[PDB]
């Protein structure tokens, strides 16, 4: 048995698990609810360019997917994300999902062998 | 009495930021009073990567002067990576330290700074 290489690292209020398995996006949704941390949603531009500053070079899976069912672009949570303004000015093609690198986000195929990154705000101070 | 507060994590350890200004020792007592101890850094990336962060200003951390066995000591009276540094820092000897942009530095504890309280986290924040 196993589960994978995962690290875990917090950052203002907030903490997170780089999984370092390559997996495809379902994979890493996957992952992330059996440690109860879901695949992440990022609020803004000042986390985006955290996680990017951050991560070791390589493409992360993020819980940004094309929904099937109502041809739109959809967060892990079905919120909004202060990134949607930017986001729908990147023109999106692909029916697939959003990885993050440390130059970028992009669209690709969610069947894509790549890491994968869990998110989840703290609601107090750790104790 | 207490007032202006923001806690902030950073890697696997999460901090208070106590921004009323407090003696050494008020500093000493208001980190308890949230049950997470006046600071103690573990080393140069520590120290470097709270310079960067802060406010402009400066802060109490859990470094004084032990009257009694004539030593500086940290909070849990534990060595510290950063104790090499330290001592080459020629420190006088008396008082408290306390964190800035720039350094940290002894100085008569007494004095009103802000106050910094640090716990190492020990598992996935649940």
């Amino acid at each position: 048995t196993g589960r994978g290489v995962k690290y875990w690292f917090c950052y203002s209020t907030k903490c997170y698990y780089f999984i370092m398995n390559k997996t495809t996006w379902s994979g890493c949704k996957a992952n992330c609810q059996h440690y109860g941390v879901p695949i992440l949603k990022i609020e803004d531009e000042d986390e985006l360019k955290f996680l990017q500053r951050h991560v070791i070079p390589g493409n992360y899976w993020i819980g940004l997917s094309y929904d099937k069912k109502k041809k739109e672009w959809a967060w892990i949570d079905n919120g909004p994300s202060k990134l949607d303004m930017k986001i729908k000015k990147m023109n999106f093609k692909s029916r697939g999902c959003v990885f993050l690198s440390k130059a970028r986000i992009e669209d690709i195929d969610c069947n894509i062998p790549y890491y994968c990154i869990c998110g989840k705000k703290l609601d107090k101070f750790p104790d």
